């Protein structure tokens, strides 16, 4: 029917106007970014929509949006916007709700440390050199290379690794059983057919979760679910034991397989877009890369290897991993639930409503930046960055329910940055489409596939 | 989805573009009628629409429409769009499909003879003396009468009567358990919420089904439900009877409730709105409702009882009342599912398409006829009816599954018009609406009732 669709018209708050049933979701046909951004010039600094009948209350004022994020964390905007069915996956992180969440948030905080991360690089960049192998292969028959699928396998090989113990050069080896489930762990696009549905009904949640449905395919998860079972373990420096020891408020069993998806899913395909991204913008801004080149052997020999130290000291390729995340962030939304009541810098907010932040839209407002559509690295300069607001530039979230990964994210893709970039530049194909193309769906992701030429250094 | 959304676009038939989920139905927003007309007029003879994925097609042709309402009734078009959930009242004739409907069809196609009707006359004007009484009564405090009331129990007392043998003033006990439960059975708003959404989630009518849960309100049911149990009986001319001999192929108890429950309604509520629309125009046009008293004195010297002949010989009354069937058909549509492929004068439609009569259009169309908008009893003279397509002007249906109880309908309401009349003269009050307007809703029925002024001769 339409009984919330009087809501905004109630607080007074302005929006498009809601359709029986489908409420907004029609203007989704052209993806939440451009819906966003549409909305944003549309309305100014506040807007609501419907998903449904699911009321969305779009918040961009720096202020507001520290408060929901930061201020009122655990007394109100605890908890990301439902979303289901989801069987024994309600216990991952990211998933679970109020106490279950800061109970497993405490638990997994010390497996993301500067100390363990240090520990992490030996392992982390013996597979930077298997990428370099790789990539000069596919450089020698001097033909297109597919960014996504080389750095895909790294990014799987690295938290395999790292998390798990199994070292497997997965881009030779897609018959792997490890390699071809984990590979089936894609992020969800919510303007599929499946998801569009589930949102004009979600009564039928519940229905789902009974006859054990899930959005996270059976046979991939089951085989991860035991497939800890003699690895976890042969009864050091990885994720799994990192989980193990925390449990002889302690972590169960299944809970802990949760976890695992959870991860093994991150440090695979949040990384790898990225990764993809950078080299794209890269391939398109030769002075960049060269610059990046420069710095790169300047504070690294002879090709010397990076290590933790080393890393944190290129300034220059931290400015073009916080650029790329600016004109490209996995997230495009941040997302809170009010589990109750609330009066937020002077607006009123009811138990239910969804308070969301629309970080693609203000990653590129001309209010905050200047040629926004622009790739500009030194926006991200010491002369520069205490500029920007740190809750209009929000890549890895904020307050206590950002990103857990962030450090090793970051770490991850500038080890592999800078091996590759050691070895090789890159350069637009034929079939490179220029200027690139964001998917129309539900994902910030190419409709085509970013394809480059890559040449030996 | 939108699967089902592209057929008419594949089979080349024009119409409104469907919205996912909802298909047309937000067409619906002034009603079947205007919606029927609005299409018409755009789309000429033939066009397609959804209700939410069910598509419906509406044909405008008199040789189609013979086709489906007639020559291949049994064949392909036997029954009616499906509606749901009913419970025990899936076995209802009108209701009942195929083989079930064919069967109880026969069974009760000889209750609504001429014989049988000639023997309900004596009955059927018992309570016209009743009426008159009654509308004397509210004629003397000379204050406007709302027909629906007074005509509304007159409906009930008939029918009450010449099916189950009960006889109750029905006007003055609005007390009695029989007459308060009856009334309850109303027509159903198919634009209604309930009913709204039952269209744009069909595939929740067997979850309804399963709860016990119907449109039919289970209070109403289970009270006429048993009620016939000492009532059929203590063990004449009465539908009841007429049933229990044909039980002793032969019809089950609960199918014969069914079968009450069906008739209880359409002898009561049908009756009743097309009498008040009658008098409505009667009353906008006093010369026809002059001309109309001197056909009855004529007929029926000095206030004359009315007799099964003397009524079949009045003309000009039933000239007035298929004028204001034209006008104000119950109906509004008629439909049929095809049970499987078919090709109809040269037009190819699929299993499952509802194909839908739009006989509230048709009744206006100026192709069809003169001033279509105002009422003009001469129409129907012997003069012009010959003129009148039989497939364009079908306020009862036709084909084998036309109106059952029409010849029972027609005498009962001009029964009821000649008491009334030889009686009465009735005229505008203050509060009469003109011109009438009917509700935007579901529901061929006047937004706000019609009240009128009820003088004595
Ligand atoms: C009510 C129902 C119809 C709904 N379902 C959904 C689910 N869909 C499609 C989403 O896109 N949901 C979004 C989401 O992914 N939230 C997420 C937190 C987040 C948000 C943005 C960017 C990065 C992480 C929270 C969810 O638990 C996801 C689900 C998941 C798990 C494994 C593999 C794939 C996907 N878990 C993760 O955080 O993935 C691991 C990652 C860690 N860091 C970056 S991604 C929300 C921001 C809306 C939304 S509404
Ligand atoms: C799929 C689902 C969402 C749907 N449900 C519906 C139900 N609704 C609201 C309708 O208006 N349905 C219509 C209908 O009433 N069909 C009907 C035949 C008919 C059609 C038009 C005019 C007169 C009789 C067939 C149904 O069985 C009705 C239902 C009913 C029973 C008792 C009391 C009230 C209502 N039974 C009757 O025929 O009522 C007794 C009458 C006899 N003569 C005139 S009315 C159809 C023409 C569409 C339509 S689609
Ligand atoms: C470039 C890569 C990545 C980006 C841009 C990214 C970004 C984000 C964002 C925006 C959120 C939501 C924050 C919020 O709601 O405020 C998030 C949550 C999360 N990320 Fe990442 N992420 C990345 C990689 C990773 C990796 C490698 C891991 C490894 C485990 C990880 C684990 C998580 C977890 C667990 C959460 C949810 C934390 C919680 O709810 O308490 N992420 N990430
Ligand atoms: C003025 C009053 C009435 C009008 C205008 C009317 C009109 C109609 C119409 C249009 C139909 C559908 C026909 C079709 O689909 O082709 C119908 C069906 C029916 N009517 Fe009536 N009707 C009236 C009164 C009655 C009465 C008093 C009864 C008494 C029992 C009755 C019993 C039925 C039945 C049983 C059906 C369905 C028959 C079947 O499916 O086989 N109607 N009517």
């Amino acid at each position: 029917g339409t009984h919330s669709h009087g809501l905004f018209k109630k607080l007074g708050i302005p929006g498009p106007t809601p359709l029986p049933f489908l409420g907004n979701i029609l203007s989704y046909h052209k993806g939440f970014a451009m819906f966003d951004m549409e909305m944003h010039k549309k309305y100014g600094k506040v807007w609501g929509f419907y998903d449904g009948q699911q009321p969305v209350l779009a918040i961009t004022d720096p202020d507001m949006i520290k408060t929901v994020l930061v201020k009122e964390a655990y007394s109100v905007f605890t908890n990301r916007r439902p979303f289901g069915p989801v069987g024994f996956m309600k216990s991952a992180i990211s998933i679970a709700e109020d106490e279950e969440w800061k109970r497993l948030r405490s638990l997994l905080s010390p497996t993301f440390t500067s100390g363990k991360l240090k520990e992490m690089v030996p392992i982390i960049a013996q597979y930077g050199d298997v990428l370099v192998r790789n990539l000069r292969r596919e450089a020698e028959t001097g033909k297109p290379v597919t960014l996504k699928d080389v750095f895909g396998a790294y990014s799987m090989d690295v938290i395999t690794s790292t998390s798990f113990g199994v070292n497997i050069d997965s881009l030779n080896n897609p018959q792997d059983p490890f390699v071809e489930n984990t590979k089936k762990l894609l992020r969800f696009d919510f303007l599929d057919p499946f998801f569009l549905s589930i949102t004009v009904f979600p009564f039928l949640i519940p229905i789902l979760e009974v006859l054990n449905i899930t959005v996270f395919p059976r046979e991939v998860t089951n085989f991860l679910r035991k497939s800890v079972k003699r690895m976890k373990e042969s009864r050091r420096v990885d994720f799994l034991q990192l989980m193990i020891d925390s449990q002889n408020k302690a972590l169960s069993d299944l809970e802990l397989v949760a976890q695992s998806i959870i991860f093994i899913f991150a440090g695979y395909e949040t990384t790898s877009s990225v990764l993809s991204f950078i080299m794209y913008e890269l391939a398109t801004h030769p002075d960049v890369q060269q610059k990046l080149q420069e710095e790169i052997d300047a504070v690294l020999p002879n090709k010397a290897p990076p290590t933790y130290d080393t890393v944190l000291q290129m300034e220059y390729l931290d400015m073009v991993v916080n650029e790329t995340l600016r004109l490209f962030p996995i997230a495009m939304r941040l997302e809170r639930v009010a589990k109750k009541d609330v009066e937020i810098n002077g607006m009123f907010i009811p138990k239910g409503v969804v308070v969301m932040i629309p970080s693609y839209a203000l990653h590129r407002d001309p209010k905050y930046w200047t040629e926004p559509e622009k790739f500009l690295p030194e926006r991200f300069s010491k002369k520069n960055k205490d500029n920007i607001d740190p809750y209009i530039y929000t890549p890895f979230g904020s307050g206590p329910r950002n990103c857990i990964g962030m450090r090793f994210a970051l770490m991850n893709m500038k080890l592999a940055l800078i091996r590759v970039l050691q070895n090789f530049s890159f350069k637009p194909s034929k079939e490179t489409q220029i200027p690139l193309k964001l998917s129309l769906g539900g994902l910030l992701q190419p409709e085509k596939p970013v394809v480059l030429k890559v040449e030996s250094r």
